[PDB]
């Protein structure tokens, strides 16, 4: 029992790939640690297909950073790769952060800090994502 319902990708990581299937919860019960360092550092979510958002929130944990950035997947509709980005500005905070946009169609959703966040890499532990 250790894959979400797509399938996860992070940019930092202890072990060798496998701690990102821990989402599968999605909440408290999930712990999700990122190696320290390999800045700046990314993770995206697959849910499974296009869905329509309205407002996401996840958690920084620990890991104090001074700006965030929430997008998706996609381009050709069937065939997603890169996006525009949804928020970003001195809204740190490491506590969760809930973000809120327009109704939008996407499949995966993609999280990138252009500022690193302190000792530990990058961490995930309240983070919803699905439309």
């Amino acid at each position: 029992n250790l894959a979400l319902n797509k399938a996860t990708a992070t940019s930092s990581i202890e072990t060798a790939g496998h701690e990102g299937d821990k989402a599968v919860d999605g909440n408290a019960a999930t712990r999700w640690a990122s190696a320290y360092g390999a800045s700046p550092q990314w993770i995206y979510i697959n849910l499974g297909s296009t869905q329509s958002i309205s407002r996401v929130k996840l958690n920084w944990e620990d890991a104090y950073a001074t700006a965030y950035s929430i997008q998706v997947s996609n381009d050709s509709g069937s065939t997603p790769t890169n996006w525009t980005t949804v928020y970003s500005t001195t809204t740190g905070d490491g506590a969760i952060d809930d973000i809120t946009f327009a109704a939008t169609n996407a499949k995966f959703v993609r999280v990138y800090a252009t500022t690193r966040a302190t000792a530990y890499g990058y961490s995930l532990w309240e983070f919803e994502v699905y439309g």
